[PDB]
């Protein structure tokens, strides 16, 4: 089985995966609107109580289950919890990131196009008035994508947008063929520097930005200003866990998976610990200090509420390249912008695609390269209804992370920390612990945890159609059924041997 070659890089790896789009869109926005800096309030009592905690039971769980040659929930949830429902119930940490792999590899694939559309030049050129400057952007992605003009739910992505998708599935296979170590663990040691260096070098060009209408003090300005008066708001307090949940990448299964690379007595407690720091680093000092300072920079504080409710997707890729088409030597920005979320995308990608791999190579006892390509194979077919099918990218996200990721996140709990047995389960984490964890956080993984959990299914519940859903409900059914027929396949060729 293969291994993590060094300490660092499976720091970088397990960051890698953790740092996307998200560091640098969805954080901020997520503050400007609950609080500004009082929001810090409950994200770092979510990193504390959630995050931190199941990320490093999911550490463990991989470890424990990659020393015994298991690097997926179905057979790691087995070994924990001998039952046939856990078997099933692990089939979820095998689907969650391929339902997701449908629609985050495309998207990945428009930051690449983007970056080199605007290396090369070929983006609009406005003129005045906000609206003149961001519509011609505006089409300029609905373009790309293949945005419906008529009342037909269909997209027809452009040839270059299809393209692009292929190249950015080649680079993914291109990394995951070489394997763990010389592959997903080389490309980390290269691609975490190269972001960092892309960030800093964009973090100081903001803090250049002055317009007429402000400047990049404005920015960070509005966005870190406490309103603690959204704290009393029970909403605030839901969304600072799930961003949390969303910004460590829990539920998905990818951190056991990777965890189970990491040698049977190697620390994770202080590995893990260290990764995740690098991640909120990345979200308060580098994300925060990019995309929103830039925009409230050029379009001024006035506005800066409208550009927060505007959402982290269009600041990223409509608002901001159309200030780069207003700024001096924008062209060559708008590059760096484009690379630096690609890179951030492909090292998340690579990750989520492992999860397969590892299945296939560990459970049906396939080759590293027959793995990947199947993989390749499934992710690729999946993305056309993604491409194709319109709002079938929100409808899958919505079952992927909007319940599946903190249902299974919860899953994991209960089968590690209370049917597997707490006492156990904690020996598990702390063994070979560079660092030794906080005594308290077992009271934390055992209730709060769970508890903090719970809430945001009944919340959920509570909280919660066209004929087309149905198109992408039938698919990821289906994957469901498929991925069953394959776990089944597996402890079948099991019995023989
Ligand atoms: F809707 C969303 C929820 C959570 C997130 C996570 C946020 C932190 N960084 C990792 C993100 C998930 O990344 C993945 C996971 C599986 C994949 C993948 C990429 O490509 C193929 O299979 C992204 C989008
Ligand atoms: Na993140
Ligand atoms: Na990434």
């Amino acid at each position: 089985r293969e291994h993590w070659a060094t300490r660092l890089g499976l720091i970088l790896a397990m960051a890698g995966y953790a740092v996307d789009l998200g560091n640098f869109l969805r954080f901020p926005v997520q503050a400007a609107e609950n609080g500004g800096g009082a929001f810090m309030i409950p994200y770092i009592i979510a990193f504390l109580l959630v995050g931190i905690p199941l990320m490093w039971i999911e550490w463990a769980m991989g470890r424990y289950g990659g020393a015994q040659g298991h690097g997926t929930t179905p057979a790691i949830f087995y070994l924990l919890w001998r039952n046939r429902f856990a078997k099933i119930l692990g089939v979820f940490g095998l689907w969650i990131p391929l339902v997701v792999a449908s629609y985050y590899v495309y998207i990945e694939s428009w930051t690449l196009g983007f970056a080199i559309k605007f290396l090369v030049g070929l983006v609009p050129e406005p003129p005045t008035d906000p609206d003149s400057i961001l519509r011609p952007f505006k089409e300029f992605l609905y373009s790309y994508i293949g945005v419906p003009k008529g009342d037909e739910p269909i997209l027809k992505p452009s040839l270059f947008a299809y393209i692009v998708f292929l190249i950015t599935m080649f680079i993914n296979v291109s990394i995951l063929i070489r394997g763990i170590s010389k592959g997903i663990e080389r490309f980390a040691k290269i691609a975490m520097p190269t972001l960092f260096i892309l960030a800093v070098f964009l973090v100081i060009r903001v803090f250049l930005l002055e317009t007429p209408n402000g400047t990049a003090a404005d920015g960070l300005n509005f966005l870190w200003t406490p309103d603690f008066e959204k704290l009393k708001d029970p909403g605030v307090w839901i969304a600072a866990v799930g961003q949390i949940f969303f910004s460590l990448g829990l539920g998905f299964g990818v951190l056991i998976t990777f965890a189970s690379y990491v040698r049977k007595d190697q620390d994770i407690v202080l590995s893990g610990l260290t990764a995740a720091t690098l991640n909120e680093k990345a979200s308060v000092i580098l994300g925060g200090s990019i995309s929103i300072p830039a925009a409230v920079a050029f379009f001024g504080v006035a506005n800066a509420v409208a550009i927060a409710k505007a959402g982290a997707f269009n600041l990223g890729f409509i608002t901001l390249p159309a200030i780069f088409s207003q700024t001096a030597g924008g062209t060559f920005l708008g590059f760096l912008w484009f690379f630096l979320l690609f890179f951030a995308g492909l090292t998340s990608s690579i990750a989520g695609m492992q999860g397969m791999i590892a299945f296939l190579e560990d459970e049906l006892k396939l080759s590293r390269k027959h793995a990947v390509l199947w993989t390749a194979a499934i992710v690729f077919f999946s993305a056309h209804l993604v491409m194709f099918l319109n709002k079938s990218l929100d409808e899958m996200d919505f079952w992927a992370t909007g319940i599946g990721v903190v249902f299974f996140g919860l899953t994991e709990l209960i089968i590690f920390f209370w049917i597997f047995g707490a006492d156990k389960a904690w020996e598990e984490i702390n063994r070979g612990g560079i660092i030794k964890v906080p005594r308290i956080y077992y009271y934390v993984m055992r209730y709060i945890t769970p508890a903090f959990l719970a809430v945001l299914l009944v919340v959920w519940a509570r909280e919660y159609t066209h004929w087309t859903v149905w198109i992408t409900r039938f698919y990821i059914i289906g994957l469901f059924l498929f991925l069953t027929f394959l776990v089944f396949l597996a402890e079948r060729r099991r019995n023989h041997e």
